């Protein structure tokens, strides 16, 4: 019942690409919201913000079309993880990455096209998705 | 107390039926019996936030799948196949579910992009789990 | 407020695969419990329960086929052919219930020839696992 059992710590989001065109050196703005109940992901910037310190899982899946895709998962101010998928004609591809990262309050995580942004073949339409998900797995205790 | 609801399953026949769930029948985990291998459908028994992740070996034909919730397509994954180039396609998402909601995968559309593949040494899998039970 | 934690997330660096041997991922994204052993490439269950495993491989120069092993048996197979001038991305994930003593790791399939895994300063191939639900009595 209300307030009855162990308290549940939640911080999670799952978002998809719509019409946004990637911009060099900027976070990828995923604006389709599968889940963002804590408002910890900001679709106006593409960044997730940690409000509960702990261990987080992040996972992304990209439909690769027209151009190569190369993305970087950033934490705070640093690229942590890289995923490259080359595109050849008539061969849509699927690229993914996932990792665990420990985060402190205020740390931000986001996805960006790698380098100066050329390998930006991320794709979505009414029946194709490119997604980015993150969630708190273990809150810190002390 | 631990709230558990999870399953992880694999394909053992890769022949699909248009407009029907992909029936993953190999059981990696299904301890709560919340996934029904006779239909290919997960049944929500605990309201909350769920993570779903699938991985498909793409062979012989293009693959296009849709993750369904309550007979609505929620998520799409397309991977074209070129000869002599087996591929790997995957998708994952968080969905909030209420008790009674059902989730499954289907080949997209009229079912023609059905190049999913599994055999004795190749897998295509579908996994889901409760992450946070709902509370007030 | 106690949380049962057992998790790791690791990436390939300069290690070169060898037939019939675990793949030794040495870039540590997380390994706070030391339940993954970088000296051998193996995760060891230290808390009986349900675990999620997920891996992502950059496929370059040669076909990739990997097997996820649990207690010396291959559980799960992921194959991705490499065509010239077409780097690919291969992934797999599964839930496995583990008991004390169970080890989990990745190997190249079969005799080890489909070993096109790739990593460098701006490409990754990763392996992650975590305890989702500890067993209770
Ligand atoms: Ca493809
Ligand atoms: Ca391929
Ligand atoms: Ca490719
Ligand atoms: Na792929």
């Amino acid at each position: 019942g209300p307030g009855s059992g162990a308290y549940v710590y939640r911080s999670a989001f799952s978002v998809g690409l719509e019409t946004y065109v990637t911009i060099p050196n900027m976070p990828i703005r995923f604006t389709k919201i599968f889940y963002n109940q804590q408002n910890h992901y900001d679709g106006s910037t593409g960044k997730f913000h940690c409000n509960i310190p702990g261990l987080y899982y992040f996972a992304y899946h990209i439909t690769v079309y027209m151009k190569d895709v190369k993305v970087s998962l950033f934490k705070k101010d640093k690229a942590m993880l890289f995923t490259y998928d080359q595109y050849q004609e008539n061969n849509v591809d699927q690229a993914s990455g996932s990792v665990l990262l420990h985060l402190e309050v205020g740390d931000q995580v986001w996805l960006q096209v790698y380098g100066e942004g050329e390998r930006n073949g991320l794709y979505a339409d009414n029946d194709n998705d490119s997604t980015f998900t993150g969630f708190l797995l273990y809150h810190d205790t002390n």
